[PDB]
C-alpha cells in the first residue's frame, strides 16, 4: 500500500465577510468517509471541525459543512466570518500513515 | 470526555547537534497509540512516528519515540537545521484522535 495522497485546492484564497468558501480534497485511494477537516490558527494545533466527511464537531458553528464519500470531498464555510481566518486542512484516517492535504490559507479581502 | 494530550514544552531553542526532548501525557491510558507529526513552516503536518516508536518511510535515525500508557517522549538525538518545525503528538486510541498543543522548535 502506497501512502494515501490528499490533493487539496486551492492553496490560498481571499474573500469578504459573509462569502461562501469552498475547498476541495481528492484522495488518491477510496477512503470511504474517513476524512476530517481541521482549522489551524497561527501557533495553535489543528482543531477538528468536520469528522467522517460530513459530521459537525461539537461546538462548531453550522456554517461549516462537509460532503463527499470515496475520493472527492468538499468543505464549505457558508458565510465567512473574521474569526474563521486560518489555514484549513483535510486529513484522511482510513489507513496509517494519516495524511493531510497541503492546506488552504484564508484571508479577508 | 475527549482525551487530553498535554505536550511540553510549548517552544524551545537549541543548537545544531544538540539533543531535543519533547514529552506528551495522555489523560487516560492510550496503550501505544501515539503519533508524532512534524509541521515545517507553511506546510502541513507530516507523520514521522506511529505506534509510539515506529518510524515512517524516509524518517532519519536521529528521530525516536518511546513510552506506553500515559507517558511518551519524542527525541531528536542530534538536531539538524532542517528539523526546525512544530511537532505534535496525537493519540489514536479513542475518537476523536486528539492532538497535543505543539512544540515549536527553533535554532539558538
Amino acid at each position: 500500500s502506497t501512502d494515501i495522497q490528499m490533493t487539496q485546492s486551492p492553496s490560498s484564497l481571499s474573500a469578504s465577510v459573509g462569502d461562501r468558501v469552498t475547498i476541495t480534497c481528492q484522495a488518491s485511494q477510496d477512503i470511504s468517509n474517513y476524512l476530517n477537516w481541521y482549522q489551524q490558527k497561527p501557533g495553535k494545533a489543528p482543531k477538528l471541525l468536520i469528522y467522517d466527511a460530513s459530521n459537525l464537531e461539537t461546538g462548531v458553528p453550522s456554517r461549516f459543512s462537509g460532503s463527499g464519500s470515496g475520493t472527492d470531498f468538499t468543505f464549505t464555510i457558508s458565510s465567512l466570518q473574521p474569526e474563521d481566518i486560518a489555514t484549513y486542512y483535510c486529513q484522511q484516517y482510513d489507513n496509517l500513515p494519516y495524511t493531510f492535504g497541503q492546506g488552504t490559507k484564508l484571508e479577508i479581502k
